[PDB]
């Protein structure tokens, strides 16, 4: 409804590769910004643009470039010269001076050379136990997202076609399936709780959806297995009348 | 945030089959209603419930049954006795008397027997022409949903993982691929328009998603081909730098 649109939530950058993060707004704001979140001092300005064709460097502008051909777009390019390991890039827009800034959803740019360890997740849904149903009169569906790398996923639930939020408890973050090993894949779980009668109607549909942010179409795939491109992996279940 | 949840937007009912449409609300309303939309007089009350365990018939209550075991749920059952062809069922809740009614999203119940012709759709996305790009500086992605039956679909667009609405023009309704023939499948199209520079960034992802409301897990599949169950069919494309 008129906001900021930037690059996907997760992106890949191979050592010595040029990547551009889009950023567009339909708020007719003159000023736009690009920040990088450094664990040390939080948000830090990379570049800033007051009006079309103008851009002022920030303190960490070393390795990045921007353009402002049009008022709506302020693309940030992370050049191969950029030696940063991985970071969160946030885009923002405002009127000017010291007015209110509007922020984009943010993007994590993960830097790595090997794409051998990249894997989409497998998703499964487990029905509520007959014991929970006739004790709490509630039904809990469990979703397990497993064996994916890196931790580039977003899980959501869809009941009868619409995404739901209430009754949903998802882990705050994916966890290594084996913290011990380093080249360990991640797993994530979530629970959706609905009324027992709602779960017992055979016409009710339940779907766990996991968006995986993986390799792009252009990114070259060396291995034999199907390339781990951005994709959606789902698991679904219909209501089960007792 | 606190509303009504009813059966999916589209449902199948075979001749002489009993179907139940769920309806639940977490507004703690005492009164709940079920309407049927008849092209003739618009919304008409089927059943009404003032408080737990009580339900008053409407004028068209012939062929339907309802229960009100709990305050939150008011399930409507369309019995095989119901001789209606296809209709829109809307659920609502209120405090009581003549207070304000809150409406569910609605459900179309399509009646048919040749489950032989039920078909999920095929989805394809076509890139913008290099001519449109360097003339309008805009890019238009086209999505074609084809060969599905019945017209039980919802199309949406996903840019970089987030569903978008602006720049989206979708047909108001699916059209028969051959109005002539009766057992004709449907098709639907939609266009998503983005800036040329946005489409030229190889890191930008575009996905056309079509939710098909088909057969349930329990519904028996006689044919040989994979059963046309509820599912999601997508087509995607990445940005193409000129």
């Amino acid at each position: 409804d008129g906001g900021i649109t930037q690059s996907p939530k997760y992106l890949f950058r191979k050592e010595g590769q040029n990547v551009t993060l889009s950023c567009e707004q339909n708020l007719n704001h003159d000023a736009m910004y690009w920040y990088r979140q450094d664990p040390g001092q939080g948000l830090r300005l990379i570049y800033y643009s007051q009006i079309v064709n103008d851009f002022q460097k920030g303190d960490i502008a070393e390795g990045y470039s921007v353009s402002r051909e049009k008022k709506e777009s302020f693309p940030l390019t992370v050049t191969s010269a950029q030696k940063n390991p991985t970071a969160f890039y946030l885009c923002a827009s405002r009127d000017r001076g010291t007015e209110k800034l509007f922020f984009g959803s943010g993007t994590q740019l993960s830097v790595l050379e090997d794409l051998n360890k990249v894997f989409p997740p497998e998703v499964a849904v487990f029905e509520p136990s007959e014991a929970e149903i006739s004790h709490t009169q509630k039904a809990t569906l469990v979703c397990l997202a497993t064996g994916f790398y890196p931790d580039h996923v977003e899980l959501s639930w869809w009941v009868n076609g619409k995404e739901v939020h209430s009754g949903v408890s998802t882990d705050p973050q994916p966890l290594k399936e084996q913290p011990a090993l380093n080249d360990s894949r991640y797993c994530l779980s979530s629970r959706l709780r609905v009324s027992a009668t709602f779960w017992q109607n055979p016409r009710n549909h339940f779907r766990c959806q996991v968006q995986f942010y993986g390799l792009s179409e252009n990114d070259e795939w060396t291995q034999d297995r199907a390339k781990p491109v951005t994709q959606i992996v789902s698991a679904e279940a219909w209501g089960r009348a007792d």
